[PDB]
C-alpha cells in the first residue's frame, strides 16, 4: 500500500461519519452524483508525483482553479456543497470533497471505496493543464495518469468507467449527452456501450475510444464488460488511490 494514515481526533472521526450520511441524502436528492464524482476526480487528478504538487488538497474551491477550462461547471458543485460543509467546520475541504466523491459512487449503486481522513487543505492551486484532454488517445492517457499521477494502466481503464454515470454538456466541454442509458446508475454499462459501438443518444469521447485500440487497455475493457464484479473491485482500488494521491506517504 505504501501509506501511513495520520491520526485524527475522535471528534474529527465523528464528523466524517455524520458528513457521509448527510452527503448521501443530499447527493441522492439533488441527483448530482456524477458532478460530485467529477469534482473529486478533477480535484485529485492534478497530482504530479515528481514534484508532489497538486492532488486532492481542497484547492479546487479556489475561483482560480475553477476557472481552468477543464473544470467548466464545477463551480456549481462547489456552490451546492458549501452549505453542508459549513455544518462540518472541523473537516478539511480536501476530506469533504473526497468523501463526497466516495458517496457519489456509493449512492448510485457503485462499489464501497475505502475512505481515510486527514487531508490538510493546501494554500495554492496547481498549474492549469494537468487534467486529460478528451480529444487525445492512449499515449496522452499514459502521460497524465501514469507519468504525472503515478497510476497503473489497469487504473486508467477502471477510472474511465467513472463515465458510467453522468453526461457531457455542450456548454461545458462541448461534448453532449450520457455515456449510458442509465446515467444515475453505477454499473459496467460504460464498457458494454463502448464495445457495441455508437448508438443514438449515447456519447463516446475519443479518449473513451482510445481504450479499444490499445493492446493493454482493450483486454481490461473486455474483462469489465464481462464481469461487473471485477470492474467494481478494480474501480474501488483505483478510486481509493486517486483520492489519496500525495496523501499519507504516496
Ligand atoms: C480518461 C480521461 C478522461 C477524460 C478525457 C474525461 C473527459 C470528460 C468530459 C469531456 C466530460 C464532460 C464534461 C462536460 O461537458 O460536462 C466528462 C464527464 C464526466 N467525467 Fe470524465 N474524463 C476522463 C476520466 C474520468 C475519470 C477518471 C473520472 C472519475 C473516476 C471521470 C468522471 C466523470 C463523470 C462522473 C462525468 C459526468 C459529469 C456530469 O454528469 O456532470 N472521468 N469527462
Ligand atoms: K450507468
Amino acid at each position: 500500500s505504501g501509506k501511513s494514515y495520520p491520526t485524527v481526533s475522535a471528534d474529527y472521526q465523528k464528523a466524517v461519519e455524520k458528513a457521509k450520511k448527510k452527503l448521501r441524502g443530499f447527493i441522492a436528492e439533488k441527483r448530482c452524483a456524477p458532478l460530485m464524482l467529477r469534482l473529486a476526480w478533477h480535484s485529485a487528478g492534478t497530482f504530479d508525483k515528481g514534484t508532489k504538487t497538486g492532488g486532492p488538497f481542497g484547492t479546487i474551491k479556489h475561483p482560480a482553479e475553477l476557472a481552468h477550462s477543464a473544470n467548466n461547471g464545477l463551480d456549481i458543485a462547489v456552490r451546492l456543497l458549501e452549505p453542508l460543509k459549513a455544518e462540518f467546520p472541523i473537516l478539511s475541504y480536501a476530506d469533504f470533497y473526497q468523501l463526497a466523491g466516495v458517496v457519489a459512487v456509493e449512492v448510485t449503486g457503485g462499489p464501497e471505496v475505502p475512505f481515510h481522513p486527514g487531508r490538510e487543505d493546501k494554500p495554492e492551486p496547481p498549474p492549469e493543464g494537468r487534467l486529460p484532454d478528451a480529444t487525445k488517445g492512449s499515449d496522452h492517457l499514459r502521460d497524465v495518469f501514469g507519468k504525472a499521477m503515478g497510476l497503473t494502466d489497469q487504473d486508467i481503464v477502471a477510472l474511465s468507467g467513472g463515465h458510467t454515470i453522468g453526461a457531457a454538456h455542450k456548454e461545458r466541454s462541448g461534448f453532449e449527452g450520457p455515456w449510458t442509458s442509465n446515467p444515475l446508475i453505477f454499473d459496467n454499462s460504460y464498457f458494454t456501450e463502448l464495445l457495441s459501438g455508437e448508438k443514438e443518444g449515447l456519447l463516446q469521447l475519443p479518449s473513451d475510444k482510445a481504450l479499444l485500440s490499445d493492446p493493454v487497455f482493450r483486454p481490461l475493457v473486455d474483462k469489465y464488460a464481462a464481469d461487473e464484479d471485477a470492474f467494481f473491485a478494480d474501480y474501488a482500488e483505483a478510486h481509493q488511490k486517486l483520492s489519496e494521491l500525495g496523501f499519507a506517504d504516496a
